[PDB]
């Protein structure tokens, strides 16, 4: 049959996918134990990707950090990036917001594939653009990436919030010119967020939730790795990452949202959880004899990884990293 | 069909700048009204099906964010003609072949051939085109040292090729970047030492041989018709004789093959000899290079003690030698 969108006559719905922060490439724990995500982490896309075949969603919006290195991505990341986006695209069409990119390399071959394409669009300035959704729909995109080259000369910091707020007001402005639907589309950090929402830095850019236009369907952002439904209206959706990075992530529910839109009803998400592995942290004052029984009992079927915390050393600790696979990090 | 139109050019060097160590010259402009022209009769023609071959970017590592903008920026505008295919020259950069795969599969109107597997393109009116690719085999240094099986394995690439070129439908188009044995006369790369291949050892069952990485247009055969399109701009003083552009090659089925040369016009180079530089030498210089439209070079014997910073006040003059 045919593979291109499909046209439906006064078509009033539009079923989103949207996750974020996939930190492909990424190793954790470097400096006790080394432990390549990457497994884990195709596990989590490939249950995202089987979500949205299944739902048949619409569009599909990326924020966030799709990769974890910053300046310097691997080969391995690279391809896993261009394979997932490639699988993304022949289920619906893709909305990329870049995150904090250093690298110049990213900018011209966003432009470039979103020229010869249809199905993929980069957003990579604060440009509004129009895209086609799967079923015909028209939506209009309110981008709100990183401020580059500004952001490092950013000083002094009333003119940076002026210069901010002005870009909003223009994004504002253009989200009464849509046609249809209209999506937000931003990576910061929300003013006040409590929890994780805590590691930065790295230099952020804060914004008050009440600056988002609030006349948008639905507001996408990305960057923070913890799942947060911000607020109803416009509602506006973290979906946060799909594995847990480090451990203050361990308490943390990880997957991506799925949406739906209908002009007259206001709009509904169900989370899509990626189910990753969990990670626990076992606190002690020393690791005595109590607190080895406590530590071997507990990581024997723990199908996660453990961090083990303790205050005072108090004599030869024994090989635990060594009888226990899991465990990666006694600090 | 039964027919095929055919845009071949090759060893555009975006991002070069010329004569560094002399007086650096952004050839930019120069090269960007050249792609321009031929871009413009690729459109006229109506061409069915546009091959790149040669070294596309000037730089073999590190090539310039405006070099690689222009890159895509061109690619774009070949693919809103004619369907393109892309045989890469020595790349250096592994974010290539990722970058070509990716951009392969997302689009009907481009190819890039990153291996010497053989791939089937469809043309602009349903030709179903085989590609038989003989890139710059990379680890190629690996079994350089030996020569001798080295030799036996590029051979054993082509015969592949040649075996491969035999099971096609409609036409078969071979794509090489490497030297063919016995070109003397630029000649330019590295060299270094490049990959030398025979002209006989090129699958003779081709319709059509797409060769790129010399700067001078060549025909070096006729059956199969092989060709080097050459470069669009005269790189450097050795390209001053030669005249610059593409080839549009006119495919038929049944009858044989045929090309017309498209002339890029690009800036005119012009060398001016003298036994010694005196002070009548320094007039007729300045004279010529004031009413020169291109770029000078000046190669001199007998040393002349002191001569006028000539590339200080002639902004034409490029290179003395
Ligand atoms: N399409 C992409 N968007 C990003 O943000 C990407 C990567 C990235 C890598 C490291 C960072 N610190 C932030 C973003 S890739
Ligand atoms: N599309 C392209 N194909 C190439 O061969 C390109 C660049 C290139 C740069 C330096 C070389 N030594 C060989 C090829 S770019
Ligand atoms: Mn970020
Ligand atoms: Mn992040
Ligand atoms: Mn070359
Ligand atoms: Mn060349």
């Amino acid at each position: 049959i045919h593979h291109h969108h499909h046209h439906v006559i006064n078509l009033k719905e539009l079923k989103i996918l949207h996750t974020s922060d996939w930190h492909l490439g990424v190793t954790s724990w470097t400096s006790s134990r080394p432990v390549d995500r990457r497994e884990e982490l195709k596990k989590a896309l490939d249950k995202v990707v089987e979500e949205a075949e299944k739902r048949e969603v619409d569009l599909i919006l990326l924020t966030g950090d799709l990769l974890h290195s910053r300046n310097n991505p691997s080969v391995v990341a690279l391809h896993d990036l261009l394979d997932y986006l490639k699988r993304m695209m022949r289920t619906a069409p893709v909305v990329v917001l870049p995150g904090n990119h250093d690298w110049k390399g990213l900018k011209l071959f966003g432009n470039f594939v979103t020229s010869i394409s249809s199905d993929i669009t980069f957003v990579m300035s604060f440009e509004p653009v129009d895209v086609e959704a799967k079923r015909g729909q028209k939506v209009r995109i309110l981008p709100f990436p990183y401020p580059d080259e500004s952001e490092a000369l950013r000083k002094n910091e009333g003119d940076f919030r002026f210069f901010l707020e002005s870009r909003l007001n223009k994004l504002y402005e253009e989200a009464l010119k849509k046609e249809d639907f209209a999506i937000f589309m931003g990576h910061f950090t929300v003013e006040g967020l409590a929890g994780y929402a805590g590691i930065e830095q790295g230099r952020e850019i804060i914004i008050n939730r009440a600056l988002i236009p609030s006349v948008v369907d639905y507001a996408a952002l990305g960057h923070i790795h913890s799942f947060r439904e911000i607020q109803k209206q416009p509602l506006t959706i973290y979906p946060g990452s799909l594995i847990r990075i480090d451990f203050g992530e361990e308490a943390d529910e990880k997957g991506a949202v799925f949406v739906e839109l209908k002009r007259g009803e206001p709009p509904r998400y169900e989370r899509i959880d990626a189910s990753p592995l969990p990670l626990k942290t076992l606190y002690y004052k020393k690791i005595d004899t109590s607190a080895l029984k406590s530590i071997r009992d507990f990581c024997r079927n723990f199908p996660g990884y453990v961090r083990v915390v303790y205050e005072e050393d108090s004599g030869i600790l024994p090989d635990l990293m060594g009888e226990i696979d899991n465990l990666v990090k006694i600090e």
